[PDB]
């Protein structure tokens, strides 16, 4: 038995400094010693600058090495780095998921022209205006890379739409002409039609495009041997399209690459709409929870605790979601911006680590801080939540989420695992106690706090319960002593 933990090991504030590869491989050894089981590091390959978070995929076949747009390494470091980096998390015993950026391309290398259509951007199925020839920056011919790996050139017709004309400087949502050409779909129904999103959109009903994403998933996990992806921004892609890639580079890598795909969308719906379409293949991102997460420690306490997990991914489809409490994307200053509050996230952490639905996450910017506003790192209050999980977070699971502020749960633990066994509790209100079933088997056994938020101690009674108690607005997860 195990529980495996992800990270994410990155975040949007880090420096342009080359350095975040090295960092993984002189890291991996300490992260797999806390019970970390993989890693989702950023785009690897070459964006529309060397500052680019990655997001602005400009050449998906150059992974820091081609002398384009500026600089031959990424944002990261070099290729050879970026492989350094991957031997070193699987020496250590942890997988390692690729982020896959699809659903655009940005930073072209010359403009064309193409008859183009305006979208209304709050109903991208109706035009707002007539046709015209706009000046869009389409072409893709990679001058530092040439045919190494790949010979594709990109061109308007294999694209949807941009969002900026380049000869009026106008910014509107451009649908391009063309037979056949039109937003993709099956897509998010938000603004009618949410495949359009920024850069150049790539076309998912073009063979030519789909054909080369094919040839790029399977060059790219033969080049680099990762285990898995992060596909990114997944509800505006058609839905179809990740079916049939994943099976394709699947079955022609001969790996079983686990893949996490990020459809945001606080609709507990349109995560179910979007598993059954995809049949199952991948697993998502539980943005419902982290909204939860964001909601209860803003509340002041008024949030009812009781309702912590419902209409989330880890209550509904537990073994498809991947559970996390902030991301790069909810970061201050970000769009996405919905940050938890510090004082609620050691309690949204246990809530994810120590129980046993749904794949966790650690945040970077979480564990090692964010200097760029001055968020200090929670390294120290998360690594006991780490062993909690690495330890004790085994066996049946008793859920006691019935009461407005004070909730919690435990874990029996298992006889392959030898003191296993733990009860947590959170509150966002004021503290208390809860009586909890633990197992007859820990009868007269103590507990103590591992979080270390607590000094006193539980002791449980011949019929297998204890008293737990945490403090006002804290975690306090109990576990036996040795
Ligand atoms: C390191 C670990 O890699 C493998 O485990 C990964 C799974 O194959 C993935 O499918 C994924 O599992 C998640 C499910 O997809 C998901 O539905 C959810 O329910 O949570 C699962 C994770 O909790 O991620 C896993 C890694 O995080 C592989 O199967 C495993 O063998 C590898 N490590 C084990 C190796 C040994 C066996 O002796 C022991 O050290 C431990 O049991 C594991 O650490
Ligand atoms: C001039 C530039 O225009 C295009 O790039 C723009 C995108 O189309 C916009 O959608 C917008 O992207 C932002 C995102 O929408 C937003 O969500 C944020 O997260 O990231 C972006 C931040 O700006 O803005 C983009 C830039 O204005 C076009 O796709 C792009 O390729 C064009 N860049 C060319 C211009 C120069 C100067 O000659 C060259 O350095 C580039 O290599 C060219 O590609
Ligand atoms: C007009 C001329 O352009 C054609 O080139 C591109 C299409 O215009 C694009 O729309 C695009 O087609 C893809 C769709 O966007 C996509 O939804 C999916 O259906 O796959 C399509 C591609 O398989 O990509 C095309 C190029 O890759 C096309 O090269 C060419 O056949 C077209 N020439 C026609 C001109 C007239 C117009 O009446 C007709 O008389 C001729 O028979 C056509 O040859
Ligand atoms: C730039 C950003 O646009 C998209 O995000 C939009 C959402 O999809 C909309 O539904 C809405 O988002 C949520 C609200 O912000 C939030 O208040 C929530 O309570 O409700 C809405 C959803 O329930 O507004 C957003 C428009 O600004 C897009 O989906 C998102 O991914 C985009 N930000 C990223 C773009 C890329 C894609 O390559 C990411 O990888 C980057 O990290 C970000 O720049
Ligand atoms: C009433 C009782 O609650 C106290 O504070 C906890 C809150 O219940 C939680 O909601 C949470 O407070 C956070 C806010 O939600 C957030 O908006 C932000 O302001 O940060 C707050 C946390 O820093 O966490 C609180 C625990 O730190 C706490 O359990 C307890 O001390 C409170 N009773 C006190 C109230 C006053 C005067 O009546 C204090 O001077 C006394 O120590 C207690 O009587
Ligand atoms: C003598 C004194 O010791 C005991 O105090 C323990 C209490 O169980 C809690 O205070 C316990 O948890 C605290 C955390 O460890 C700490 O990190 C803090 O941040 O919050 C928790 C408090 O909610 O730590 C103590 C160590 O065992 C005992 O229970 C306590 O009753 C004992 N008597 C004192 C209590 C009062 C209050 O009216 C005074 O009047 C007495 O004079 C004290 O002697
Ligand atoms: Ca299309
Ligand atoms: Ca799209
Ligand atoms: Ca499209
Ligand atoms: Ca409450």
């Amino acid at each position: 038995p195990f529980n495996g933990t992800m990270m994410q090991y990155f975040e949007w504030y880090l420096p342009d400094d080359g350095t975040l590869w090295t960092k993984v491989a002189n890291e991996a050894n300490n992260l797999s010693s806390l019970g970390i089981t993989a890693l989702w590091l950023p785009p690897a390959y070459k964006g529309t600058s060397r500052s680019d978070v990655g997001y602005g995929v400009y050449d998906l076949y150059d992974l820091g090495e081609f002398n384009q747009k500026g600089t031959v390494r990424t944002k990261y470091g070099t290729k050879a780095q970026y492989l350094q980096a991957i031997q070193a998390a699987h020496a250590a015993g942890m997988q390692v998921y690729a982020d896959v950026v699809f659903d655009h391309k940005g930073g072209a290398d010359g403009t064309e022209w193409v008859d183009a259509v305006e979208v209304n951007p709050s109903d991208r199925n109706q035009e707002i205006s007539g046709t015209y020839q706009i000046q869009a920056w389409t072409k893709f011919d990679f001058p530092g890379r040439g045919n190494t790996y790949s010979s594709f050139k990109w061109r308007w017709y294999h694209f949807d739409g941009v969002d900026w004309d380049e000869s009026r400087k106008l910014s509107r949502i451009y649908k391009f002409r063309g037979i056949g050409k039109a937003w993709d779909w099956e897509v998010d129904t938000e603004n009618g039609n949410y495949d359009y999103l920024m850069y150049a959109d790539l076309d998912m009903d073009h063979p030519e495009v789909v054909t080369e994403l094919k040839n790029w998933g399977k060059w790219y996990v033969n080049t680099t041997n990762i285990d898995g992806f992060r596909l990114d921004a997944v509800k505006h892609i058609k839905f179809s399209f990740f079916p049939d890639w994943l099976s394709y580079v699947r079955s022609q890598t001969g790996k079983p690459l686990f893949t996490v795909g990020e459809y945001w969308s606080y609709d507990i719906n349109k995560l179910h709409n979007y598993i059954t379409k995809t049949n199952g293949t991948m697993s998502l991102f539980d943005a419902p929870l982290h909204n939860k997460f964001y909601t209860a420690s803003k509340s002041g306490g008024a949030f009812d605790m009781r309702t912590l997990m419902t209409n989330t991914l880890m209550k509904d489809q537990p073994t498809l979601a991947v559970t996390f409490v902030d991301n790069h994307d909810t970061e201050p200053g970000q769009a996405l911006q919905s940050w938890v509050d510090p004082w609620f996230k050691p309690l949204a952490y246990a809530f994810i680590l120590t129980r046993q639905e749904g794949y966790p996450g650690v945040f970077y910017g979480d564990y090692y801080g964010i200097p760029q506003y001055n968020i200090p790192s929670l390294k120290s209050k998360i690594d006991p939540l780490l062993i909690a999980r690495r330890d004790y977070a085994y066996g049946t699971q008793h859920d006691y989420l019935d009461h407005s502020d004070i909730i919690g749960w435990t874990r029996e633990g298992v006889t392959e695992k030898p003191g296993s066994g733990l009860a947590a509790l959170i509150t966002d209100g004021p503290g208390g106690s809860k009586w909890m079933y633990v197992g007859k088997q820990h009868a007269g056994k103590v507990f103590y706090d591992l979080t270390g938020n607590r000094s006193d101690t539980v002791t449980i009674t011949s019929d297998g319960w204890g008293e737990f108690k945490v403090n006002g607005g804290s975690v306090s997860v109990w576990v036996p002593r040795k």
